[PDB]
């Protein structure tokens, strides 16, 4: 089961899903957003085997809308694969 | 073969790839940018069976960079599955 935790300070991706396409798809999207934030000096990344944690730094209007779209995108998947991915957005 | 077209007015996605992981990665990444753009009213989405077309509207620095990043990533997948996906940026004028 893929676990995605998204807060105001960072987002975290752990675990794996039986579905290799769901698993490859989520790893691509999350790493994409992570690298986009890193590319513009807006985040520091921790990348290990089946683990990703992105720490936000100086987020502006642009990055906050990107993060929100990332949550949107993952929840649609959570709706379609409720037993393989779990999206928890904390306040 | 997945065909991605990028112009100054829109980006389009058509066809499918034999590899299911490639199809899903592309569909998710492209719909993600499309969803991002629509949320802030910067794009209109035409979504069909094996067809996606996103028409831009008043793009600012933010989306230009998000879009450039989407292309960069698709060109990267193009490198990995050369027979399964084609990314065409149509540069017209002079």
């Amino acid at each position: 089961m893929i676990k995605v935790t998204v807060t105001n300070s960072f987002f975290e991706v752990t675990g794996h899903a039986p579905d290799k396409t769901l698993c490859a798809s989520v790893s691509l999207l999350t790493q994409h957003v992570a690298n986009f934030l890193k590319a513009e000096k807006k985040a520091k990344i921790k990348k290990e085997s089946g683990y990703l944690k992105v720490k936000f730094e100086e987020l502006e209007n642009c990055e906050v809308k990107v993060l929100a779209a990332m949550v949107r995108s993952l929840k649609e998947l959570e709706q379609k694969f409720p037993s393989q991915i779990r999206v928890e957005v904390i306040d």
